[PDB]
């Protein structure tokens, strides 16, 4: 009575919508990102139409109440992130950024005009979003950015410089939502759309993690933009931070998917490829590293459920989610790396996928806060000693 | 709004009977147990006392229903264990054998004789048993053990020879479960009291793990049982099995309190100690180390908690509990000697209680199946190939 | 008096012609290779000519006597595949090929003519070879190869029909050493040459590892070989695993300068690299992490320095080499992962280099004995029971 | 031709003197402690005498020229340490002090008068002694320490106060070499004999680690010294960071030896111990074991031979051996634990050792520097930037 695949039952934990959501998307994912990432991935490409498609679906933006968007659970959502990132870390990226990154914040933090002009056409998927927040200076220690917002009391708008790099989606980004430091001290957030004159979003080369996934700087020479694009919502840092977490939130439980795939493939390999006249699942070598994936797998697994819960029930902290996101794509990035040495020479070719697999958690594990960083927010949190700096 | 004590808010899925349980124990252990475990560690001395004063607050065999029995959930009985084991392992061991080995079997494998005569007894704490299967030359293979039961048709009564070795309590034990090999092929249980002519049960001196608990040997001279005392219920290796998994259960819950003693300990030592001018816990090397050690606990306790409610559902598996209690033990030993490195010269002395912890969860590790033997039971699951032998 | 670069003065072991050698060598490397391995890694090229050059310095098969080869020392090879490797492992692994896997069987087991007629032009590095043992159904355990060879009594020659696949350089190259399992039962080494009819060498796709390498297979169609192409000098197995460990022996040097340039990398980006204010080198978290990359890599050097000397000696054994060499490949994929780690974003920019040896390492740990199997061999070397198989 | 002995050939690397040194001393180890270590362990009891044996043997100060010491090569003397932690560290630590701490610094810091008086009745094991410098602030900062000595212009001497706790020896030392900080501000080192008027020894009880070893503390009452008892040699915290380096070295040597006792043991246990009708050595999951632990200890033995040489050349620096003391206390600490596993429950038993040695590396990789402070030393050294604090 034991299943391998779902070792404490977490399916009797979601609701019959979180199962048929999950589901439907499943089959989204493998009829029409499956067939299609080979290539995306082995010639940077990144397939613009995989968001209107998403945008059918009503998978962008999901939590949200109301503007056209879905309203469903934060389980759901982490669901929704874990399958898309069983193909993909890019994809469930791009998904991120649009969802986490732009929707909410605009959603939380702007007029009401704001979210009515824009929520609608970002869940339909006709406008690409990015998050403009780190700067070729500024990674780890945002409060170092260069950015500046100038202000204009005759023209009633602010005029921005800057360099943002690193930003996902921003090649093909037709909103770009830009935080920059004010004369105030504050930092705000700027709303831009492609076209303005001095915004230039150039495309980063040579990249060997999230490939399919496009990747581009924000470049920002004098872009004037009007008093009513700035989100008047977040005065400061938290504007980001808040959000940062929604995003957080889904990537702890996006990894996990990337994690399971990794699992199902060595797994598989490990039945069908024999060497010394048996199949290479009979060693104990072999066993014992299944066992250790199927067991961080599992224990992120429901950890992220209860997690998706306490969310739901706005009793979830920052630094709960610093946590499962630190754990997850740690262990994660493990699982991949395990899962290409047992299929030995093949291991290191794209048509099996784990190599993908392990080169995108690479990312994943840096950014939105990196490995070493999510552990001194949980130091700081547990001792009350700040161990960031001197 | 973040509370690193309990992270994911574990509170808020426990009910009001397993709180107050929990609370009710917790005194009791803060109380009678702790001012009595320097010494009864350092002296090797176990108070058989405390099983009568555990018999008293109803906590030997809480989940059975009836015969004097609390009848609690499965995850009371778990949150009881980790209570006990955040005193001390080697105390939560002798409450383990008592409940889920010496208890657990009678009551379901027993004839209604036997529960009626035993499991009050047992309950009140008046009958201190011992399990014993393991010997000098069967310990991870039980398919291996020596001790035969012979049949004598004219007196009605079974004649056993062997040795176990490593049994808990059977220093100072009443009763006696032990399981040997029958002539019809398949092990059954015996049940044995003190007094039978032919059963010593020596003492293990020179242990350097789970001191405050006492370890002996089960010697067997043709001692003469009667049919009456043969457990009716269990024809094969999955009497000892069935139990087996009990055991694990409890273990799972337990090794967590004894990290979390660590965790505690560790954390006041890095506020209260201050080297270079400031308190340890300013130092990022140590505040990844909290880090780290929270995070699994964490993990640990949820998944435990999940198992808990699927165990009174009736739909737990013998390699969920596996998982559990190998991944439980393992992390509980870094734990410990990562809280034994961070408190220096003073780690070493059982003063600080941290070394006490460190070396009781070696045996934790080792016992109830070794933590790669738990690697091949889930690698047996996951691929459907044994790969214990040749 | 401590120098972080070499710790603990492997220079004064060396011999002034090793250490002029080893300069001469890393001038070449910087000044040629460098400027090209951007490029040839990110678009999968391999500059044939990059051979003909190292033939002209004579680092082509350098530890044989005579027929135009160097003939110097074992740690002067060493010493020239950690400065190749510094630069790219692919690289290092067609110099490899060349020398220890193609030349160096020729030399040892080859008749006179055959030495004579090929040594010379592999030595100026106008024979590019290859080693094809490897097939589809046959890595770890060559005892299960399909490749047979026929003989014609009649024509005095032999017929090989088989696949080699993971084939270094087989598509670029001149000469071929096959090994097939013949009718007597005993495995040989056949010799073939491009244009043979029948042999095809198409090349593989998808590599996300040793990019700047060519990498085919050895396709065979009823290939008519010659009597006198036949290795005289290996009737068995012997024959490739005598070459592949002085293959090994290459490695467990290259690899320590992959490292090395991780370290070099990821110490300088500390330094230039400001985060909070300060350097990232000012943390401890950034510290610890390059206090183990150095530490590593020096146990390492050292050790391969004493193999050196004792291959000289004739006094290295198989298991030696499995033993550096399974360490430091090891050893060599955490420095590079942590490096990358420590780059952050840029961390994951061919740009930055660090990614490209996290991903080379990769295969590196693969080839020429998985991680696990040369364990096996050191335990079967320890125990002296053999654990590959039931 | 492989043995998993001594893998990389270390004997040609002795020279005859060293060899004969190590051997004459490995008789005396096994004949004379062997046998009495594990009551010595079990009952915290150290035999005085072992030192006037030692003394005989002239092993104490063996590299001190004249004096009535050897002279001997610091390799022989780290080869000395090797044989005797092989058999308890704890004992390896008395002879370190005696050696390291209370001889070096009297023969390097002293006055001829000094030497002449000590250093001849220290060699002949006439003369325990031991090193006083950490204090219950004062740990792994000095810098910090509160033992004052203050000036009597009058009488010519210095009045001491202060606190000194976990020295080794202290509680049956004859001559203490104790080390405050002065009115000058440059801490300076005191030497102490026993019956000074309000110098105290009390013994630390309740430990488990280094049990065979006393350890106690050196309290001090306005402990009068003449000013012929100033080490005039060593004006600041030099004077014992020079010696502690000197013991270091012996450390770094030391636990390779307990690694390899607990190889040795685990090697034949894997052997002898039968388990599903086969030598648990049969299995892959413990030969990878081995395999690992043959590794580490082969690499840190060639490092330390290499330090030994560096170090009579005077080309030794202090990261050198933070390096292989940082090094080699971790990886014999793993090796110790990974024994214990594979030993079951008998692992928990003194009687079979491993235990042991388990919890006594527990304290060297505690003491003279923690594992992450030389991890910092390394840090400064590599980066040139103090992480110690803020
Ligand atoms: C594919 C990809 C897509 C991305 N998309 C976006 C996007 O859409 N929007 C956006 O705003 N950003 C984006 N980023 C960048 C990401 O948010 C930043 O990489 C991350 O916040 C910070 O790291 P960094 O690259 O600046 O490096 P750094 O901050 O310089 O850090 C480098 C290394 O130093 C360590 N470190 C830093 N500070 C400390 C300290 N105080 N103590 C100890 N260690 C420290 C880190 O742990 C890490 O190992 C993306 C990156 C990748 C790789
Ligand atoms: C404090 C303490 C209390 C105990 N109390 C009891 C009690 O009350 N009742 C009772 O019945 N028993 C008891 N035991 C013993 C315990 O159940 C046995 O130790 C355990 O089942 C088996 O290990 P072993 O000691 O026989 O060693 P082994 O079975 O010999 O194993 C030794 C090592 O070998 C490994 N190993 C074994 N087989 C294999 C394989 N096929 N493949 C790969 N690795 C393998 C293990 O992982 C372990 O590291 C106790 C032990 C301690 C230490
Ligand atoms: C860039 C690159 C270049 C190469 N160039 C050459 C070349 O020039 N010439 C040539 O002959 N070959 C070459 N090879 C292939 C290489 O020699 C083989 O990959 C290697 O010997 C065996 O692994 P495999 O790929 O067949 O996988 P497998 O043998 O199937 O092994 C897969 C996994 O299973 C494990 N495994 C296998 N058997 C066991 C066992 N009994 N017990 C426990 N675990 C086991 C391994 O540890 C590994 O993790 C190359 C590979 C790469 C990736
Ligand atoms: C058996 C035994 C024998 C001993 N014998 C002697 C003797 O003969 N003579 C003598 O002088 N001393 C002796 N000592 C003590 C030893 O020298 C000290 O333990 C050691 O120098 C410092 O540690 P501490 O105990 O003070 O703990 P601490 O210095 O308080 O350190 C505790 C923990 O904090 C960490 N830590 C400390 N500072 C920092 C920092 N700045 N950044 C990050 N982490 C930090 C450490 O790594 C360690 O894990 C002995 C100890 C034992 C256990
Ligand atoms: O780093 C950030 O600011 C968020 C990235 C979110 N994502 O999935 O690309
Ligand atoms: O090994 C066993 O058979 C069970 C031990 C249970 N316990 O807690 O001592
Ligand atoms: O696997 C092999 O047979 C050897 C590979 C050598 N090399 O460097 O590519
Ligand atoms: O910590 C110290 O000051 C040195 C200890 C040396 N030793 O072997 O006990």
């Amino acid at each position: 009575e034991f299943d391998w695949q779902d070792p404490l039952v977490l399916e009797e934990q979601l609701t019959t919508d979180e199962i048929l959501i999950r589901d439907t998307f499943r089959t989204y994912c493998q009829e029409r990102l499956m067939p299609r990432i080979l290539l995306a991935n082995r010639n940077e490409v990144f397939h613009r139409e995989i968001i209107s498609e998403m945008g059918e679906l009503g998978v962008l933006g999901p939590t949200i109440k109301g503007y056209g968007c879905a309203g469903v659970s934060s389980v759901a959502y982490g669901l929704l992130a874990r399958e898309l990132e069983r193909v993909d870390s890019g994809y469930r990226s791009a998904m991120s950024v649009q969802s986490s990154l732009v929707m909410h914040p605009i959603y939380a933090y702007g007029s009401e005009e704001q979210r009515q002009k824009y929520l609608p056409q970002l869940a339909k998927g006709e406008l690409l979003g990015c998050f403009g927040l780190t700067e070729p200076n500024s990674g780890s220690d945002p409060s170092s950015m260069e950015t500046r917002a100038h202000y204009n009391s005759s023209n009633k708008s602010y005029t921005l410089n800057g360099t943002k790099t690193w930003i996902t989606n921003s090649p093909m980004a037709d909103l770009f939502v830009v935080w920059a430091r004010c004369e105030d001290g504050c930092i705000r957030g700027f709303l831009l759309e492609k076209g303005m004159r001095g915004l230039s979003a150039p495309r980063i080369q040579g990249k060997f993690s999230l490939r399919a996934s496009a990747t581009g700087m924000i470049i920002m020479d004098g872009v004037e933009v009007p008093e009513e694009n700035v989100l008047p919502g977040a005065s400061s840092l938290g504007g980001p931070f808040g959000c940062l977490n929604n995003a957080r939130y889904g990537i702890a439980w996006g990894v996990l998917g990337a994690s399971e795939f990794c699992l199902h493939t060595a797994r598989q390999y490990a039945l069908d490829r024999m060497q010394f006249g048996v199949p290479l699942a009979r060693n104990q070598l072999i066993q014992k590293k299944l066992a250790d994936m199927l067991t961080e797998i599992t224990l992120g697994l429901h950890a992220c459920l209860q997690l998706g819960r306490l969310k739901d029930q706005d009793k979830a902290a920052p630094e709960m989610v610093s946590l499962l996101k630190r754990n997850n794509c740690g262990k994660a990035l493990d699982i991949a790396r395990q899962a290409r040495d047992m299929l030995g020479g093949n291991g290191i070719s794209d048509e099996y996928h784990v190599i993908r697999h392990a080169m995108n958690l690479e990312a994943v594990n840096t950014y939105d806060g990196t490995h070493d960083i999510h552990a001194l927010i949980l130091g700081r949190a547990i001792t009350g000693i700040q161990a960031f700096t001197a």
